[PDB]
């Protein structure tokens, strides 16, 4: 009875308990997992309404009506959100250019992005949420990236007041540091003097609570982050997390866990590759980020399967080597896939997840987002409130 | 009742939870703390037997009687285990000689070290324990640094394999870089070689989990350990452990944490004063062991106070906020208390802490330990067997 992730599970009657360690059902178990509380912690602000009819309601409320740019062709790959064929990182982000640096300029299409993307962690449940921009990104001639984090933040802000505190979504922002691929260390600068400012500026309500290291990948300029100064950074409070993607090395992972102190990683699914570097992010507590839809999509995994085989998804290896491993959505609308559908994709991904292993991924998830005490505690007592199983006869 | 530690509380009656809630006190509940399931993370191999019925139960061991240094004669202050004013730190190690390295050159006496040792930890009802020694200063010019480890290593583990599986304490050791270091980068590189090589030999049973970077309340090693490579140290999986303390030097700890890349701080006594360095100890995990009987000897504190003052022992204040504290012994022998009298302190040295503190401190050890997944499977089912309280009321 003292291997339950949360202390109120102890508390069930056993013809529940019974039920928390059979495996996780996709299609009839829709209904407990929408009710559960859940926690993001890789959510991309640049990537929720990109193409259908939220697209639509960004693009209809845009401040700047004749700055919109006209609606290219974006043409999804066929069965989406499950295609055929994985379609690759490069191909992937071009889905979601519908919507993000040359839509989000507009003022009055950042409250709506901004706005629905509340009302849509809201209608799922989730109890906490951080979310990651780039402010440099929707800046112009006449609004700062200072300006653009200004509105960002106030967004989330008013969205969590007029929502009542039981059940209020926690808002924090991560500032994407990308390693720009035609920016230099200007930009680097740039992002970290931001994140350090705002690190201090707010200590109620939403909050910058760490930076994502985007573009971790391509070791020929290696590294241009690695050079560092991440010192203040540490020092003001901030947390690291480096979105290790499209990458299959075991250097970079070693040395930012270590140099940059890092304390996520995300789409780390090459680690059981190598055994050493499993049991030393395990002993840390360095938390690895999963999201199942995005990788089925970029990277492709067996659907399916009736054993774990080589090339099966990392997600219960991760758990039995102990790693603290979670499981989120990326892209919103890039993926068309909400915070349910990701950890209901699970039971088809890695045969026989049982579904306690899905709180375990929350209780996980809860203590690697970079919350401070007042929030901890206030998203301790939300998962506490697990709700109760739909179908038990069998 | 999320704030429960122990999953296994909440499955305890209502009127034993608010039993937990209520302040310990140090007298009544000698039983109950006697008897949980203890972790211990900061002690001193060559502080065990310094005086008294131990302390020649080991030179009567020794294989060469004649060889043993007479017996000096060192008078424990007056008050002690309590004194009634701090005798400083200098004071306190040197209220420990006879025994440590002149006498544990000896390959009988250090058998017995480590074996009377082990019974201590029996005695007191620990399952987990990481024990600090330094191989180094035991060796002989016919035994090498890693003759005395690798003796040292086996004498736990003949001592946990002869105990009963549900009754046996885990031994793991942390080789000391010993407080007189930074003098030359020789010792220092033959330290971290010998902890490198340790943590490979050995993948079952007693294991070197860690090397503890002692000294580092001194600047001129300080300096040292950070124009060291502890890059191999990381990668081979051995983990790091600084002693704070006297030395109020924010700026040590600060670096300690993400240049040496240290999980546990030593000592650490001064944290609430920079409450911007409290905050990342407290968000990133860093785990403070903290020794009752050992910080009331060495600088002193209040004692059977009513309220909170200015000054306090401040486990009720990290407790708050959010740093994971852990109580141990420090130097077993050198003070005359056990890890239940360091926890029975507390009540002492801070006012009003509860008896759910309490049973907290020994969930915090128990994830700031340096075990691996089986080591860490096994000791939680060891502390989710919390003995039931005796009154009740
Ligand atoms: N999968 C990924 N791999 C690498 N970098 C990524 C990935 N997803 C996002 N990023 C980084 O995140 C930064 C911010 O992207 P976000 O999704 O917030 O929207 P955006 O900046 O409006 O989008 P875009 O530049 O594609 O039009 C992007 O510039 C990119 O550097
Ligand atoms: N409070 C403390 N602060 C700093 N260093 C300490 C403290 N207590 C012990 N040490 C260091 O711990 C190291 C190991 O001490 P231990 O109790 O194991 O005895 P020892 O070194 O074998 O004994 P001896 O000093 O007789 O040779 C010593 O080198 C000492 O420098
Ligand atoms: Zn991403
Ligand atoms: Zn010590």
């Amino acid at each position: 009875i003292s291997e339950l992730p949360i202390p109120a599970l102890a508390a069930w009657p056993p013809s529940h308990l019974r039920w928390l360690h059979e495996p996780l059902d996709p299609v009839q178990d829709k209904a407990w997992v929408q009710a559960l509380p859940k926690v993001e912690l890789h959510c991309h602000l640049g990537g929720f309404a990109t193409h259908g009819e939220l697209l639509h309601k960004v693009r209809q409320e845009a401040a700047n009506p004749e700055s919109l740019p006209p609606v290219r062709a974006i043409p999804l790959p066929p069965g989406w959100p499950i295609p055929e064929e994985p379609i690759g990182l490069e191909r992937y982000m071009r889905l979601g250019d519908n919507n993000g640096s040359a839509l989000l300029k507009d003022p009055g299409c950042l409250r709506a992005q901004c706005r629905l993307l509340y009302e849509a962690l809201l209608a799922d449940h989730v109890a906490y949420a951080e979310i990651r921009c780039s402010p440099a990104n929707y800046a112009s001639a006449s609004r700062s990236p200072w300006v653009v984090l200004q509105e960002i933040r106030n967004h989330f802000q008013q969205a969590m007041e007029e929502t009542p505190e039981d059940r209020r979504c926690h808002v924090n922002l991560l500032l994407t540091a990308t390693r720009e691929e035609g920016g230099d260390r200007s930009r680097i600068a740039r992002h970290l003097a931001l994140a350090i400012t705002a690190a201090e500026h707010w200590k109620n309500g939403c909050r910058v609570v760490g930076v994502d290291l985007a573009g971790f990948e391509d070791r020929t300029t290696r590294a241009a982050m690695f050079a560092t100064d991440f010192e203040p950074v540490h020092r003001v409070g901030l947390a690291v997390t480096v979105h290790a993607g499209e990458n299959d090395d075991v250097e970079g992972i070693w040395q930012a866990v270590f140099k940059l102190s890092a304390r996520r990683l995300g789409h780390a699914l090459h680690l059981s590759r190598s055994p050493d570097l499993l049991r030393v992010v395990a002993e840390r507590g360095i938390a690895v980020e999963l999201c199942p839809y995005a990788n089925l999509q970029i990277k492709g995994f067996p659907l399916d399967e009736e054993q774990e085989g080589s090339e099966t998804y990392p997600l219960r290896g991760y758990l039995a080597a102990g790693v603290a491993v979670t499981l989120n959505t990326d892209n919103l609308g890039i993926s068309q896939a909400s915070l349910t559908d990701n950890l209901l994709l699970t039971a088809r991904l890695c045969p026989g997840i049982t579904r306690l292993e899905v709180l375990k991924t929350q209780v996980f998830a809860a203590q690697a987002a970079f919350a401070n005490q007042a929030e901890r505690k206030a998203l301790w007592a939300r998962l506490a409130q697990v709700p109760v199983p739909t179908d038990t006869e069998q």
